[PDB]
């Protein structure tokens, strides 16, 4: 099974997952000289108001907070967006050091960590099918800097005691993703992968210009979790981050100048 | 996620399956009025004598022992097989109620559960690449009804309480699968799929004619695995068969009158 060992990782998962090696994998860095602002880029419509948390998982990889995605509840559209994306879940990729952790880069800057919120195209039926095409997903990244507490992070890490091994979930309701957001939804976009395996290429990437604080206790609180099994010995959820992908032909665009 | 219940089972496969309605789908019906002897059919090679049981899991379908495959210990070999089958892991299929359970039927007759002793053909150098064949995998079926306690049984059995969720798994050593078997290696054959997703069309079936018997008692531990994993609400791993699949042009081959 894949992970981010030192043989299971990033550069070996081209052996089970082709697609790694695709002409749009993500993340990649974001060159501010070369990612230049589009005047014809639409506002970013984001409607989080009545969003319905379910349930937070320990998969192995990282933890995953679940969302009721039977109706248009939590829903990115506009930007670049044709049509209506429902969040399904959110993620972190995250270091072992405050100097790494984000999947993306902005001018070879790592962050400490990255918060992907991951919505699929209503066109498409369910998430399944969605990730089968170009314009299924839309994934809000926004990075995460180590200085004051975010308070609507705190719900998150109170409950991370719950699911410290793989497989492990607890019933997670009333959680307003609006709390995990900057002040500016300014962005960059560009068409790419998910960043672990299956890698399919079915992404829009919407990458915030403003990175949200985090306290150093809480950036702790993500690195007692662990990859292994309960009963198995410790493997600490660390460097659970993918490097920048070669861009290759993509155009990077700015919402802002 | 695929399972066995109202909106994810195998009345639903088809959705997000397509070889679900192949042309060799599995299980299937054996009327003994149309599968006819065949005396062209070699007497079965079962080679069990240095099997290397490894560990039990709970996958949230079923459970698995898997073995040691990377050498000719346990192997099936004659009847209808060209060359060498390695076993790689069994599993059961049962059902919440004794008169329901097995995958394949006999005149229709549903046993309490059935035994699937899975291999891959030496051929194709590992199961990755044997599932892509259609002479890529060959499973032993065995019938389970309910009288006598199964002796070879009772240690399996007896560690189903540490894996009771989806994801645990145990250490599982010196498990003696010819314990498993019936006296008569009598059997069945016809090609066929796997009865889970992937549901891909790379099985020589060979289902014995002789069940074995368990008792309620061992059937009962089987029933009280989850389907679920921790902290989740249990749900019971009960019902985990495919029902019989369209037979199409396929010919059932007897190896006794
Ligand atoms: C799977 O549902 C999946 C895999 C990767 C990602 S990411 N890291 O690209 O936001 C999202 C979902
Ligand atoms: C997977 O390796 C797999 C899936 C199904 C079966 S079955 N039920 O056809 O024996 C075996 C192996
Ligand atoms: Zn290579
Ligand atoms: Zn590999
Ligand atoms: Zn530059
Ligand atoms: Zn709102
Ligand atoms: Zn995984
Ligand atoms: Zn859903
Ligand atoms: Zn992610
Ligand atoms: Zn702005
Ligand atoms: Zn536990
Ligand atoms: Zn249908
Ligand atoms: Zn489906
Ligand atoms: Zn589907
Ligand atoms: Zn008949
Ligand atoms: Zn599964
Ligand atoms: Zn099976």
């Amino acid at each position: 099974h894949w992970g981010y060992g030192k043989h299971n990782g990033p550069e070996h998962w081209h052996k089970d997952f082709p697609i790694a090696k695709g002409e749009r994998q993500s993340p990649v860095d974001i060159d501010t000289h070369t990612a230049k602002y589009d005047p014809s880029l639409k506002p970013l419509s984001v409607s989080y108001d009545q969003a319905t948390s379910l349930r937070i998982l320990n998969n192995g990889h990282a933890f995953n907070v679940e969302f009721d995605d039977s109706q248009d509840k939590a829903v990115l559209k506009g930007g670049p967006l044709d049509g209506t994306y429902r969040l399904i879940q959110f993620h972190f990729h995250w270091g072992s050091l405050d100097g790494q952790g984000s999947e993306h880069t902005v001018d070879k800057k790592k962050y400490a960590a990255e918060l992907h919120l991951v919505h699929w195209n209503t066109k498409y039926g369910d998430f399944g099918k969605a990730v089968q095409q170009p314009d299924g997903l839309a994934v809000l990244g926004i990075f995460l800097k180590v200085g004051s507490a975010k308070p609507g992070l705190q719900k998150v890490v109170d409950v991370l005691d719950s699911i410290k091994t793989k497989g492990k979930s607890a019933d997670f309701t009333n959680f307003d993703p609006r709390g995990l957001l900057p002040e500016s939804l300014d962005y960059w976009t560009y068409p790419g992968s998910l960043t672990t395996p299956p890698l399919l290429e079915c992404v829009t990437w919407i990458v915030l210009k403003e990175p949200i604080s985090v306290s150093s206790e809480q950036v702790l609180k993500f690195r007692k979790l662990n990859f292994n099994g309960e009963g198995e010995p410790e493997e600490l959820m660390v460097d659970n981050w993918r490097p920048a992908q070669p861009l290759k032909n993509r155009q990077i665009k700015a919402s802002f100048k």
